[PDB]
């Protein structure tokens, strides 16, 4: 149905981004209780239980059996309007489901800023510390 | 912004669809009119004010300018669900919208039906008459 920008706003799609996901039957979170939070799985050679929120975009890993998703994704991000979401996908109105992808747009952009950023900085410490050692010499 | 496949489902988008219409300033039938009736152009070479329901797919040509494009769609097409929609797009619930949109899906095959039929007959006819030419030898 959805198009495919739009399937992350789904549970079901959501959940079905967890395969190879270690805590099921008996832990607390679950890929339905990841799901249920915002996460979708996005793993890594060097972190495979990495999970990020679809909406505001935070990462997280070193995810314990008795996580709580939910109190997690509050804990690294009070900001994420998707929290704050009660209704269902399908008693949305259009009116707010649009808001709500103009959001997430912009949450997008903030990690793509911010990231752009740190980036950045970091380079201008090696170009500065080069040019500190030249001076040096 | 939105998939392809539901643009026409705002006024806006179908309003642009008018290119080269005839009845402007002045006369019942504007594309503003035409439009808040559901109302797509699409004309031919044969056909030029040839204008099509984008929910229901009804066809009408022969327009004139006192024609009023809601009461012309209600004539021809009774029973098209887009004539019921009292709210505005954004007004509505993504299962109220998600219903909607299965629905034109349906009256979309139906006329693809209809349109096969009409032209299963017309070549009936075409081999008729060409088995009676052979027949009188
Ligand atoms: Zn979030
Ligand atoms: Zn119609």
């Amino acid at each position: 149905t959805l198009p495919p920008a739009w399937q992350p706003f789904l549970k079901d799609h959501r959940i079905s981004t967890f395969k190879n996901w270690p805590f099921l039957e008996g832990c607390a979170c679950t890929p339905e209780r990841m799901a249920e939070a915002g996460f979708i799985h996005c793993p890594t050679e060097n972190e495979p239980d990495l999970a990020q929120c679809f909406f505001c975009f935070k990462e997280l890993e070193g995810w314990e059996p008795d996580d709580d998703p939910i109190e997690e994704h509050k804990k690294a991000s009070s900001g994420c309007a998707f929290l704050s979401v009660k209704k269902q996908f399908e008693e949305l109105t259009l009116g707010e489901f649009l808001k709500l992808d103009r959001e997430r747009a912009k949450n997008k952009i903030a990690k793509e800023t911010n990231n752009k950023k740190k980036e950045f900085e970091e380079t201008a410490k090696k170009v500065r510390r080069a040019i500190e050692q030249l001076a040096a010499m």
